[PDB]
């Protein structure tokens, strides 16, 4: 069975509208989203569909760009660091579960390089 996705709405969280948070959605996430290798990361890993019944026995904090996008849209992140942490969790989960040279690892490595380029300078 797939687990429920990470939470994306929480009215009790502290909330703020900042330039960097806006930039992380408008520029960083929305640009990564259009990359040719973004598709595996646009929604939670469907371990049932992908026949990966061990994925959610190994990965304990799942993360994906669809979840990140919903979080940004709900002002779930107080600051850019919290959002950047979720991107890094997403890449790290991929490198934990898979091995160097796997197609999915090549895809994540490409996206991570672009991500680091795009967050090198924030407003
Ligand atoms: C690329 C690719 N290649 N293949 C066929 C090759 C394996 C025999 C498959 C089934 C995929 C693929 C498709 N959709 C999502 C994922 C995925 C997304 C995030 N983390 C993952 N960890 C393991 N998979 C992950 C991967």
């Amino acid at each position: 069975m797939n687990p429920p996705p990470p939470e994306t709405s929480n009215p009790n969280k502290p909330k703020r509208q900042t330039n960097q948070l806006q930039y992380l959605l408008r520029v960083v996430l929305k640009t990564l989203w259009k990359h040719q290798f973004a598709w595996p990361f646009q929604q939670p890993v469907d371990a049932v569909k992908l026949n990966l019944p061990d994925y959610y026995k190994i990965i304990k904090t799942p993360m994906d760009m669809g979840t990140i996008k919903k979080r940004l849209e709900n002002n779930y992140y107080w600051n850019a660091q919290e959002c950047i942490q979720d991107f890094n969790t997403m890449f790290t989960n991929c490198y934990i579960y898979n091995k160097p040279g796997d197609d999915i690892v090549l895809m994540a490595e490409a996206l991570e390089k672009l991500f680091l380029q795009k967050i090198n300078e924030l407003p």
